[PDB]
């Protein structure tokens, strides 16, 4: 009766769907949110195929550290272990976005980076890798993931679309919109010439000032 | 009494005319939507030349299978028997809707066919072809974009636009809405570099993956 | 008492100035309506520097074929002359409007025509030509957007935007969104490769069609 | 109790903040907004790291010529020099807008200017120059932005921004919306061919009918 995932926790993972949808940054197929609460170790992750804007607060799943369902009668997103697996790798990273934006996109599916050409990817890192290609919702998929994001608070996925994780849903939003809007003016500026990319110490001041 | 298409399918080709206005898929001019009663051998077509905003149940057009309308008193869509000749031909799809769409009709108008840069285009195939071109409206169109989409979902309809067929509307408008995405993820790649194309297996997979 | 331009006129322009807007064809910047009663001989036209927003019908300004103006105590459009040279000089056009579009001005740029890859471009013919740089709001400008409209619909300015004719606003309006839309699929087209150009025959039936 | 910068101008503040996001010209981070009172000599400027959506008017920080804060418990927006040296340096500005948009950031990451492909650029002067890249927040990019600017009405900041000003709060949004349109405009005529540019002289002519 206080063992499980919040009310909160669910109604937020339904507001920042919404939120993906409203802003026009994804239509949501193929997209995803969970948060994990530490003191609990419980994962809370949107259900699969189902729109965003139909999704319920009984249609969130919550899972245990290793994958075992504990609420929930929906399947979990396809992507529930790529998710997962960075919560158990990772303890700076409580919430993870997963969606399919426009050009975080395009450098996944060229499997091109995204340099520092704007100072403000410095919300996730120096720069975003993109991992290597494996079928959604595999394990291999999981394991490309977590190893490209190491060191980062995003990453693309070959093929796919972006995965980031922050503190907090607020946080992993904003690390989504700011590296659409990154790749956006990265793959912009290639149309015309040649992007000016920031030095790697200068990304290293930009971290220290983010903090 | 009972013996003509349902108020229930002819509200549902109104509401989802109106869904391709709202998500800004197309403003509507020159595209149509189709559902085809298999038990009554039946379709419901949208009218020609009548804002998606302004089409009543009775501007709908009912036809038998071999175009005879049987109700309504508008003309039905320029389009018609490029709808009816998919029904005529597969037993697949029960919904139809042609879209002039953006970056699809961008490959359409170079004539170029859309590969698998991004997974999700196995919603319509291993690929989206593309038909030779005919003038709008005309049976040579309809024709030729039955060939075309032989095998798939959807196909390009030359220097035109889209079409897609699906079970049902529902996953139609999910159809055009992911193969416009496709589209514009290929065409927005294309600028950068070379895109990366998943290979015919892995989109064998995806196919049963999606089922 | 019934020798001026009517009340349903002003609120005509009103209505399409404020759809430029609402659906992203233009901010209104730059941009002009008109309609031509050619029974009253009067041309009715938007405002000069009012937000398509703010322009009230008292704001409409009334001129006759010599650009005397008879109604109205606000300055005209800038671009009043540009409008009213055609009403003067062509009888199949009784309503303009000129935008500052996206693509169609960077076609005009370019100072580059516009040619039919796409069917659609038959609303104003079988291509779009750019008129001769002049400055905004001269006779120049209204003379060198006369002489390339002829035979058309439609003409770009270059560096500038585009002019858009018809029966009625209605009909002016869905040819500036279908001519940017057409320069949108071209212009997109152009990125990828080589756009596939209708041929003079085929749009030579495209306008029998339309009619 | 009349000492300080009045209600209407920080209201003023809110609403124009809002506008930036509701017209999508940025989704407001990193962006910011002030206003010079002359006779009082304050600057009037948003907060650093809130949401446009949630700033009250006791959020905005009211600051002197030397940047000493004399209204407002919020830290000022980091960009408060960049802001201040202006208003310092220049008699002409009253009113400041900064913004991460669009295009005008493309040509900002590729450190390229923007001439005179689209007339309207005059309301920002013949062209648009490139500040020398700092660090955001710092006293060098408030140094190169007031530089970069001498002579114009708007200057793009390296590989981060636009920066703009005017009399007002209204006339510093338009400039912002008219550089980024003609930013867009350039950059997309860029990709087709080489973009026809003004002369300097039939842009000196367009500085005077602007007036
Ligand atoms: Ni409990
Ligand atoms: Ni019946
Ligand atoms: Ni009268
Ligand atoms: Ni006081
Ligand atoms: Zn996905
Ligand atoms: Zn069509
Ligand atoms: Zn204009
Ligand atoms: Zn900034």
């Amino acid at each position: 009766g206080s063992h499980m995932a919040s009310s909160d926790v669910k109604q937020e993972l339904i507001k920042y769907g919404k939120k993906l949808v409203e802003t026009d940054l994804t239509k949501g197929t193929g997209g995803n949110l969970s948060v994990f609460d530490r003191e609990k170790q419980l994962m809370a992750i949107t259900p699969s195929g189902i729109d965003f804007f139909e999704i319920k607060e009984s249609d969130i799943v919550v899972m245990d550290i290793n994958g075992n369902v504990v609420e929930g009668e929906r399947l979990p997103s396809s992507e529930w272990y790529m998710h997962l697996i960075q919560y158990q790798t990772r303890d700076d990273i409580d919430a993870i976005i997963h969606a399919h934006t426009t050009y975080a996109t395009v450098l996944a599916c060229l499997r091109e980076p995204l340099p520092a050409s704007h100072y403000m990817i410095a919300v996730a890192g120096k720069d975003v890798r993109v991992a290597e290609y494996a079928t959604y919702g595999t394990k291999e998929l999981a394991v490309n993931a977590a190893k490209a994001m190491e060191g980062r608070r995003a990453v693309l996925l070959a093929n796919h679309g972006i995965l980031a994780g922050a503190q907090n849903l607020l946080n992993a939003f904003n690390i989504v919109e700011e590296v659409e809007y990154c790749a956006k003016i990265y793959c912009l500026a290639k149309n015309f010439g040649e992007p000016v990319v920031l030095p790697d110490e200068e990304m290293e001041l930009m971290a220290e000032k983010f903090k």
